[PDB]
DNA sequence: CATTAGA
DNA sequence: TCTAATG
């Protein structure tokens, strides 16, 4: 966690790079299983042959701890740090619809940079076109202050539209959290669960509705249980206009809420550890069910759940407010 | 790890 | 169809 840390860092660097500046999958899915496994060591790495006794720690990587453990640094990082192409690609990633194939390519034709990929927007899809439009905004953080207006027209229309729905705003939001990346909502409706097949509108009907009134507004992917846009709140009596935030809103089976609702609301941890627990419990927990274990080794049969509290209920545990669920 | 775009 | 990109 921090006799490691150096280590674990450079080696994530050292990942990071292969994977997208190269193709190198594997050296990339290297580095990542040793950057695991040399953080798990309880002491510190005194030099590369120490490390080496290490599983996933071949030479290739033992040479590279000892040169950063040597000297403060390491050239293969120095080099790359200082690589404009590799920095291109780094860049162009966090256009919003760009990841490393696009970033290659772009580059290989010569536009790395923010005003290159304007210059050629036809050279773009819709996604990282609206990507690009939006670039500083998406890039900004959502103030729960805001998280809680947004929340509120979305409750709204939910409602004006069908009173039958069940809305969620999901997330750190959901956790307390002072400040958010995006909006994410679980949509679900009881019209709508596990066979009952489909009624697309339904998730249809509510995207339309918050166009309707402005709060959509562009749409980088529909379909007919997952919607991906871009909203914004109304630009009060002037002067001040609000910023352009990502939102994602997504149908779910009745039957299906609660423990995707538990889920994606995190943290990732306290799903993690939550979901350990389930196993002793006699149980197993996963993003749409909860299902009790057969001694066999394994078992099925989804218990019935109508709230978080089902969930918790079940493996016998201490209902967690969201607030409190960070672990 | 599943859904969407797109070509 | 596959492949990429988001989460
Ligand atoms: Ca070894
Ligand atoms: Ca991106
Ligand atoms: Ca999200």
């Amino acid at each position: 966690e921090t006799l490691n840390g150096g280590i674990t860092d450079m080696l994530t660097e050292l990942a990071n790079f292969e994977k997208n500046v190269s193709q190198a999958i594997h050296k990339y899915n290297a580095y990542r299983k040793a950057a695991s496994v040399i953080a798990k060591y309880p002491h510190k790495i005194k030099s590369g042959a120490e490390a080496k006794k290490l599983p996933g720690v071949g030479t290739k990587i033992a040479e590279k701890i000892d040169e950063f453990l040597a000297t403060g640094k390491l050239r293969k990082l120095e080099k790359i740090r200082q690589d404009d192409t590799s920095s291109s690609i780094n860049f162009l990633t966090r256009v919003s619809g760009i990841g490393p194939s696009a970033a290659r390519k772009f580059v290989d034709e010569g536009i790395k940079t923010l005003e290159d990929l304007r210059k050629n927007e036809d050279k773009l899809n819709h996604h990282q076109r609206i990507g690009l439009k939006y670039f500083g905004d998406f890039e900004k953080r959502i103030p729960r202050e805001e998280m809680l207006q947004m929340q509120d027209i979305v409750l709204n229309e939910v409602k004006k539209v069908d009173s039958e729905y069940i809305a969620t705003v999901c997330g750190s939001f959901r956790r307390g959290a002072e400040s958010s990346g995006d909006m994410d909502v679980l949509l679900t409706h009881p019209s709508f669960t596990s066979e009952s097949t489909k009624q697309p509108k339904l998730l249809h009907q509510v995207v339309e509705q918050l166009q309707k009134v402005h709060f959509i507004t562009d749409t980088l992917s529909k379909g007919e249980t997952k919607f991906m846009g871009v909203c914004q709140l109304p630009s009060k009596n002037d002067e001040k206009e609000y910023p352009h935030r990502r939102i994602d809103i997504r149908l779910i089976p009745k039957d299906q809420y609660y423990c995707g609702v538990l889920y994606f609301t995190g943290s990732d941890i306290f799903n993690k550890n939550m979901r350990a627990h389930a196993l002793e419990k006699g149980f197993t927990i996963n993003e749409y069910t909860i299902r009790p274990l057969g001694v066999t080794g394994v078992a099925g049969e989804p218990l019935p759940v109508d709230s978080e509290k089902d969930i918790f209920d079940y493996i016998q545990w201490k209902y967690r407010e969201p607030k409190d669920r960070s672990e």
